[PDB]
């Protein structure tokens, strides 16, 4: 509907797939080559469904910071016959706060969904479902089941993936450029 939505749509139309694990259907962001991300609570195994196609998982790594604290991001390399557009140059280098973000979701339950969430706080520590978690972004929107994996963008930056909420606030795990050096 405006320039934030333009950037979000451009990411959704080329850099997402629908991922299915035994724990549900998730928006999945493809970052480059056959490398994507998903919330760690998706519990990715040796096989995952990608747009309802049985796909071998070549590697899955549940990220933790150097204090050995959960970051809630799992990086997955997919045995897929097609590469993603490389969007690593849209990833922030540092932890930050943002204005005027959009949360975008694409699943069977919520197709073509876009939410203007407003201001994004560098929240930091969150007890996420009992699990101490770091590098959390917060926005004051009442997010719901079905939005985990959703992509958080500003104009020109892909800043996080949605991982939870408390009924009044939503929480995303940061994406940083340093996660996807090769
Ligand atoms: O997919 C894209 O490149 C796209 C769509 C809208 N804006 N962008 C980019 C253009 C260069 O600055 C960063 C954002």
């Amino acid at each position: 509907m405006g320039p934030g939505f333009d950037f979000a749509q451009a990411i959704m139309k080329k850099n997402t797939v629908i991922a299915r694990t035994e724990k549900g259907e998730f928006t999945m962001l493809g970052v480059y080559d056959r490398v994507a991300v998903i919330p760690t609570h998706a519990s990715v195994g040796e096989i995952i469904y990608i747009n309802d196609v049985e796909t071998r998982v070549l590697d899955a790594c549940a990220l933790r910071d150097l204090t050995d604290t959960n970051l809630e991001i799992t990086i997955v390399k997919l045995d897929r016959n097609q590469k993603f557009r490389d969007i690593r140059h849209f990833l922030p280098r540092c932890e930050d706060d943002y204005n005027d973000a959009v949360l975008s979701v694409h699943t069977s339950k919520f197709p073509n969904m876009y939410i203007p969430v407003g201001q994004v706080t560098n929240y930091g520590f969150l007890n996420l479902g009992g699990t101490p978690t770091h590098r959390i972004l917060m926005y004051n929107f009442p997010t719901r089941a079905g939005q985990c994996g959703g992509v958080v963008t500003t104009t020109g930056k892909v800043i996080g993936i949605h991982v939870g909420g408390n009924g009044a606030q939503g929480f995303a795990a940061m994406l940083l450029h340093s996660y996807f050096t090769d």
